[PDB]
């Protein structure tokens, strides 16, 4: 599923924020607007097992040109947080639950 990083209205957000895919199926977060962006896990947010720093970006790491997109496979079944650093002040979080 792809989820796009930034709105045309200027959003510092997840589109989708909320979303759901099953144990396996990929994410690719795309940049449309607002970037730089990242995705970083919240280590205290994600299922028993998974490390954290597999599955983020480095905190450092930035998306910063309009084609870039960051893919991430979740195997570990129950719900991640994340967010992007620059702009996790700003609200931009989301939130995936893996089924
Ligand atoms: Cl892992
Ligand atoms: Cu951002």
């Amino acid at each position: 599923v792809e989820v796009l990083l930034g709105g045309d209205d200027g959003s510092l957000a997840f589109l989708p924020g909320d979303f759901s895919v099953a144990s396996g199926e990929e994410i690719v977060f795309c940049n449309n607007a607002g970037f730089p962006h990242n995705v970083v896990f919240d280590e205290d947010e994600i299922p028993s097992g998974v490390d954290a720093a597999k599955i983020s970006m480095s905190e450092e790491d930035l998306l910063n040109a309009p084609g870039e997109c960051y893919k991430v496979t979740l195997t570990e079944k129950g719900t991640y947080k994340f967010y992007c650093s620059p702009h996790q002040g700003a609200g931009m979080v989301g939130k995936v639950t893996v089924n």
